[PDB]
């Protein structure tokens, strides 16, 4: 090949021209970057092509609005984007190093933090592997969220320095940068309404490539830096200064900050990212080619707000269009309807976004001002539409009465936006008819779904390329951007072959997360065993519990007849616990201390292994799905919207325990039920135990594997030198557990039995994932992003072909 | 040329893959920025090889320490150095862009401030054309020192933001990052010193490449980026370290800050560079191909100080020698003494830098201790030498006595090593004989004389290539690595073609400066008068103020008698003044003032112009120096070490007006002193007339051309609506004049009135020139580096040959 030559001609003009350096003195980062650089020029030529024909054909602009971008690694995706993996192994072989440990010096872009963040990622993939004219818009956030250490059993939190040694991926524009106002007050002058006497922080931009798969589009993600403007002073002043610098820089210092006005710091940090934006697509909107005039916006522009954190896009449209653009309040206003668009991720009305109207008083009064004109206009239809209705004004409101005034942000969203989805059928209708009812009432229409997808690239090509060459063999290439495709897949469970296959490729994935697994955790992991992996957030309602009382359960039948045949496992369970959560980081104490007893018990042996898998990220979520045999989706019934992990263990191969709520639900009716172990109170289950009353007491005192496996925990069996240590977690499993993790423990252990005599049997077992692989092609983010394009933005997809670049 | 295809591809490929831009989005400063990259890529090639070959050849590495690099602008040195300046002309203008446009993009580096600032930049440009393993080392200064601004005739200070955009030229080592230790206390332990509980600012490396004129050495400049270190917190201990941050960073912020414990910051700036160096020069003592050990240190390391400001490297050598790398103290010494050698700039032991042991005390409690054992060991060696001489111990002390105890920072120097030399012949005598009388009767060996120089390349080949060529045609391209061959020119004072072509050079030069005055103050400029030019910091010791009175004077003759012939004068004054100098702000505005009434009076017309040069720079330098015809060089007798602008003026064509003190004895002795306008009170006569005490007022009274002048001054004149605007000039010219305005006031008018009579025959004129030129050799830093090499450093320029690199 001529490409493998041309990979180790680039790598060394970038070890020599970029990076100063010689094969001496360079470092394993030095040799990341020398090839990140390399493969970011194949790029460049497409994303300055890309954006010469948007700007020559002026299509709709797509802008989708996030404060989490959880993008993990770019290397990988970016080299199989482009056809090069081969070529790039090859080259770095003939250099002497290693690419994937050239790959593992990357860092995980600290940009998102769990499911909204990777739901951005994905939808950015497909967006561009479907020829949209999309843009990404959030915060470049320097910190992250934080890395999860675990330093004697329990959770804590290190920085996240992943800009330390600088992102080869991302360009700054500093010319680029706008100003965000804060504070200030205003004044209603003959010329219109003024804001003076404002704080400002800069926003700078920095571009980062997101390419099209196998097509010539590379979009743009636009992460904003918040920077202070620099420049008289006394004693005093100097400080001021000083302090409003940090306060500005921290904008952009870590996702989701605590500092208890740091709920001030969250509000800045929304506001920033919409007024950034904002301004941005305006200015973009009126340079284009050839250019009253804004009539023609809400035809080339939507603005995708991702939940509630960016909903100040409605009033700062409504005012860049009314107060600098001296356009007509109500043409602004059916432009801003028209323009913007929501998506909830929550269930139950108490979830959605608040700010007290004094916060708003302070640091936007603009804002509030136009929020409550907003809102007259708004109450002044419903009371035209149903008069007299005093109890419907109240509760259709956007600011609410209590012991301080309150603007709820879902209702700005609700009456600003044209289109309103939820994230999975069931849960849109719960948006529909609960959330938002007198909302629906007024605007059916409105309401509509949008189920949650993963990307094929990422979540199949990249993590298991095994699983898609042995599905490629069968049925070609085109399923990975027509995953409905994998259908041709059902006619292949009689195929003795092909289910050989499958059940190589898992192993062969098994056996490198083995490797990790030893080199990093040092406990002996037994091959043959079934991977067992939980993998979110760390939380009640997830109920991680449940499945530490059935690891206690197993431990203790080993322990009762160790002569017996018994099927091995591998037990994973990883999450970060929010900093603040004193149950969530019990939780993780429970896990490891139940892992320090099961996997040191000789009587135990190669039977169970119990691992806390440390820094769940989406690198490691990449190596950790593809080796799985089982996944745990076990959350109460109720509690989940969607969910996308599911989704990522069904394309890998892994059969699925969980109940009857969220993906799980679409995932069954997709599949058939039957090929999934589901189990567990349903919605409706859940509701009638509320009636009747929770006591968990009545599950304790009669179920003898469960009061053993408690006692235990309780009594300090898997905390011999502090037996307290668990007290909270008992003293909640017995009087304050909302999220019924007894009442669902004797199903839960009966359906773990069905799966332990399915692994029992390697065909069937095989037989069954094969149905559930043929049956995933539904949950492709191509899939969910077409229909956005068709059913909210009026865009198709592949109208926009962007050709081959030019050197 | 295969060259200017070369280029142009390089050029789109930076625009493209670098600068991430096409034609179209492009500015200006991106088109300076894909060339500026385009050229650096030659650099890098050489730059590598030449690091590669002081690695294997192992030569002993010169350090050159300062505080000041008053670089200016590189993409014009680096073109000419590689000869790539005609290749790239070409590329531009077929790129349809113009090459001086985009060299005018380009900010002065904002890494100086004056004379000793260039010096270094000078002696950086030699050291790798004579091949010397050299290395500068200083501080990155974010912001300068200021850019000067003419608001309403006065100065205003506006921020040099000279990085806003970057710089192309320097590369950050972030990897090659060392900590920096303050305050703390220091504690005594049987396994040697330990300074404990200090706070640490971290020294951030950028190197910046010095290339040879025609060889292949390319050296480091690597200059030093305060930044603190990152992260438990109350609210004072939060706000504590946010101050920290901020003071951290601003070791790095601005040149000679102000601030009034902004001495403080002096001082720290001051320990930063030298900590952060000498751990650096270690590191690469101890890491060199195959390495009790530091006995060859000497051999290998030579440490230049620029002045007292790098000081502290004799204590901090001592330190790092004796508490880290477990030298006997002794031993460390010798080597101290051997490797480190002191350059002094100054006249009068009054301006040698002091600091309060009681701010040593606070912030380098170690460094104290050391200097400490330093003297006394040092004074029990005078006492053995001189038994029973009480005053001759407290002179020599480095510590001195008062209304507080101080540290003398010059004796430090003295007595820490092994060379001490002053910047010109007499300088150097008073040095030795005067400053460090006691010093140099214990060791005269150690003293020695350096007189000061320019390059030839940026002070001839880049300033003035059409007098580069004029000389390059008659004696061939020699003289710009060895300048004495410039004396070659002497017999063609009688060539009537060379008289008439080194004229004609001029005049091409001052039309080039006349366009870029017309355009910029919007004043006609008289082409064939003659450019009358001062620059130089506006200071009373340098007495622009003298320019002034004759500058009035003349407006006054021609006010007289506007029917008689006078010789036409541009008078152009420029320079910066010390933002709380008072006075010198006040002559900025006479010098405005002045030239408003001039300029603007139909009965001067085209004889007389003044005008006040905005912003004296290093590249404002470069315009103006070829285009004077006469040179102002009128400092008081005994104020002048050397001055460096002297001999740019002296190489570039302008006769010099001056007295007989620094740089313009040397000078009168190297081309004769009939070839100059020497006038004024000598060095004695200044003593002399002190002796009688000084009496402005007998002047004033008896001058009848200078009592017009200055009662116009006075009586507002020059400021009709201020009227008392200048009362402190006249009030300081007649009672506290200790620059002894009046006193050469006369000897001025006579001695200009030659000069006047000298211009009205232009042949002669130039001839005198042509006898200037040819005797200016001496003046090159090949010469004063060869000398510093060969006499003090104890290294051979040329025995290091970097051969031709590999791409
Ligand atoms: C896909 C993914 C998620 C989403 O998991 P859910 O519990 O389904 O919301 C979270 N984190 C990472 C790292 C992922 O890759
Ligand atoms: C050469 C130079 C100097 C030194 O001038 P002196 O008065 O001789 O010390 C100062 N500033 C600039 C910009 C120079 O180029």
């Amino acid at each position: 090949l001529g490409d493998v030559a041309e990979v180790r001609k680039s790598f060394n003009r970038h070890l020599h021209f970029t990076l100063v350096k010689d094969r001496n003195v360079a470092t394993p980062r030095d040799y990341f970057f020398a090839l990140a650089h390399t493969v970011r020029d194949h790029l460049v030529g497409r994303w300055i092509r890309t954006q010469q024909h948007y700007y020559e054909r002026d299509p709709k602009r797509i802008y989708y609005l996030s404060l989490e971008f959880y993008m993990g690694r770019t290397l990988q995706n970016t080299m199989v984007n482009l056809g090069l993996q081969n070529a790039c192994d090859e080259a770095i072989y003939q250099l002497g190093l290693d690419l994937e440990e050239l790959e593992e010096i990357e860092e995980d872009a600290g940009l998102g933090n769990g499911g909204l963040g990777r739901l951005a990622a994905c939808f950015l993939d497909s967006m561009a592997t479907l020829g949209l004219a999309a843009y990404g818009y959030g915060i470049r956030y320097e910190f992250g969220i934080f890395n999860q250490k675990i330093v004697n059993g329990w959770q804590v939190e290190e920085a996240d320095d992943w800009l330390r040694y600088g992102n080869p991926w991302e360009k700054a524009r500093p010319e680029y940068m706008l100003p965000v106002h804060f504070y200030g007050r205003v004044e209603h002058t003959p010329d219109g309404v003024k804001w003076l006497d404002t704080q400002v922080v800069l926003a700078m931009p920095y571009d980062t490539p997101v390419p099209g798969y196998k097509n010539n589009t590379v979009n743009t993600m636009r992460l904003w830096s918040a920077k202070a403007p620099n420049d008289d002073f006394n004693v005093g002043d100097y400080i001021e200064a000083v302090l409003d610098r940090n306060l500005a820089e921290n904008i952009s210092r870590v996702l989701y900050p605590n500092d208890f006005e740091g709920k001030e710091l969250r509000l800045k940090q929304e506001y920033f990212v919409v007024a950034a934006t904002l301004q941005d697509i305006i200015r973009r909107f009126k340079s284009s080619k050839f250019g009253t005039c804004f009539e023609t916006f809400p035809d080339k522009v939507a603005i995708q707000l991702n939940d509630t954190h960016p909903a100040l896009s409605i009033p700062e449209l409504m005012r860049i269009l009314v107060d600098v653009e001296k356009v007509d309040w109500d043409k602004a206003w059916e432009i801003t309807k028209k323009t913007c668009a929501y998506t909830n991720h929550t269930v139950l009305p108490e979830a959605l976004e608040r700010w007290p109207v004094s916060m708003f008083e302070k640091l936007l009064p603009r804002h509030l001002e136009i929020i409550y004109a907003i809102n007259q206009r708004h109450l002044d239809h419903v009371a035209a539409l149903f008069p007299g209705d005093v109890d419907r004004l109240r509760r259709m409101s956007v600011i609410e009465e209590g012991d301080c005034k309150r603007i709820n942000m879902a209702h700005l969203c609700v009456i600003g936006s044209h289109a309103v989805n939820g994230v999975a059928r069931i849960h849109s209708e719960i948006v529909k008819q609960s959330v938002f009812k007198d909302f629906y009432e007024l605007e059916p229409e409105k309401f509509q779904n949008k189920t949650n997808g993963i990307t094929p690239r990422r979540w199949l090509l990249l993590c298991n390329p095994g699983l898609a060459d042995t599905i490629v063999e069968k049925i070609g290439e085109e399923f990975l951007t027509d995953l409905s495709q994998l259908k041709k897949l059902l006619p292949l469970v009689s195929d003795e072959v092909f289910i050989r296959d499958v059940a190589k490729v898992k192993q062969e994935n098994k056996l490198k997360f083995s490797a990790f697994l030893e080199k990093e955790y040092k406990v002996k992991i037994n091959p043959s065993s079934m991977f067992d992996v939980h993998v979110k957030r760390i939380h009640e309602y997830k109920r991680q519990l449940l499945n530490c009382l059935h690891v206690v359960t197993l431990y203790n039948r080993i322990k009762r007849d160790p002569a017996k045949a018994f099927v091995p496992r591998t037990v994973m369970i990883g999450g970060k616990a929010a900093p603040g959560y004193h149950m969530a980081k019990l939780i993780i104490k429970l896990v490891t201390s139940i892992g320090d007893v099961v996997n040191h018990d000789p009587v135990v042996g190669d039977r169970l292994k119990v691992i806390f898998l440390e820094n769940y990220r989406v690198s490691l979520a990449e190596k950790v799905i593809p080796a799985a045999d089982l996944s745990q989706q076990i959350s109460t019934a109720g509690t989940e919207a969607s969910g996308t992990g599911n989704m990522k263990f069904m394309l890998n191969g892994a059969l699925t325990i969980g109940t009857m709520d969220g993906a799980n639900v679409e995932m069954a009716e997709e599949a058939g039920a039957e090929n999934l172990f589901i189990f567990g109170l349903r919605v409706e289950d859940v509701e009638a135990l509320d009636r009747k009353g929770y006591n968990a007491r009545e599950y304790y005192d009669h179920l003898p594997e469960l009061k053993q496996a408690v006692d235990q925990i309780s009594s300090g069996f898997f905390s011999p030198k502090e037996p307290d240590c668990f007290k909270d977690i008992v003293n909640m499993l017995m009087h304050h557990d909302r999220f019924k993790v007894f009442a669902d423990y004797e199903a839960y252990m009966q359906c773990q039995a069905q799966v332990d005599q399915l692994y029992r049997n390697p065909k069937e077992w095989t037989k069954k994932v094969i149905r559930n692989i043929a049956c995933s092609g539904k949950f492709s983010s191509d899939r969910t992003i077409t229909e956005y394009a068709r059913e909210i933005w009026g865009v198709e997809p592949s109208d926009l072909q962007i050709p081959p670049p030019n050197i």
